[PDB]
């Protein structure tokens, strides 16, 4: 169980990886989703809406692929409120930047996963639209797995990862990197 | 990842949990799939057939629930041989005497070493292998192959008929590509028991 964790209720955390995008955009402006990526986000959006859950929020960063993945999914989840955060931004001396980028991933974990809400009386269902690296960090961290193994988790574009966090901080992984709802010819990791 | 491992090509391991069944069945022969369980198995079969992979083999637990799940899945994978093994029968629950657990631990380790860790010197191309079994068996194999601690077993929750996909590189690096995938099943067909 996560240490120093008390919540009022159970929290269901859904971590969605960005869909495929033009990684060769000169400026962020240009790193939009590929046509395949747009279809992926659509499929992830239909899947999420089909769950019969009233989601509490969709948290995401300000990167072009993040905003675009979010926009598409969000149209399937009418009324669910969106929250922009730069703790989910993926960075782009070099060495000092990278340390800082890593520290931000931990802050993301701390701020959004390890921290529970006092207002929250009942079970919550929370979506986070993220880059691969923050998902796999969050998974290892919440599950108390060796952080050195985070890169052993291979997350498809648009995939859904579901963690369950009980009031006493016991955590269960119900699924990781699910793209079972996409036709196999639509699945990508880049 | 795995130590003392050198394979000639990549190995894709698909670990499939059995479909919903009659837990109340009085003998092992009575613990057959429910009608919903048979629908789940069908869905998993459809999904596996749709990946466009030539599966090398279907290795399955000899428990009735695992047999019936395999019967249904294998109809979608014509020409893939099926091999029954006692090594993949479910282990005693982690959440009941100690010699039972020693026995089960030893067997499931044997299963891991025989089916997951052992590279075939006759492999001549990338392989795709299906193992139809049980939650504790899969949890153990996943954690062992990824070097996750034994307290991780019970933190992994696998749906009935779910697909867990590991990729084993020739030098022994292991990636977890998906765990507990039932994303191909409508939510109103999804169960854990």
């Amino acid at each position: 169980s996560m240490d120093h964790y008390k919540a009022k209720a159970t929290r269901h955390i859904f971590l969605i990886r960005h869909s495929q995008y033009h990684v060769d955009g000169s400026l962020e402006k240009d790193r939009t989703l590929t046509p395949l990526g747009r279809e992926q986000a659509e499929l992830t959006g239909l899947r999420l809406a089909s769950l019969g859950l009233k989601f509490n929020k969709i948290v995401h960063s300000s990167m072009t692929r993040a905003i675009e993945t979010t926009d598409i999914i969000s149209r399937h989840l009418p009324g669910v409120c969106k929250v922009s955060t730069d703790l989910l931004r993926e960075g782009a001396p070099e060495a000092v930047q990278y340390y800082e980028d890593g520290a931000r991933i931990e802050a993301a974990f701390r701020n959004y996963i390890h921290r529970a809400d006092a207002r929250q009386e009942e079970d919550s269902y929370e979506i986070f639209i993220c880059h691969a690296n923050v998902i796999r960090y969050i998974v290892c961290r919440a599950l108390q797995f060796p952080p050195e193994g985070w890169l052993r988790l291979s997350l498809n574009n648009g995939s859904i990862t579901h963690l369950v966090i009980r009031p006493n901080g016991r955590v269960a992984l119900r699924t990781l990197g699910d793209t079972g709802f996409m036709p196999p010819d639509k699945i990508t990791r880049s």
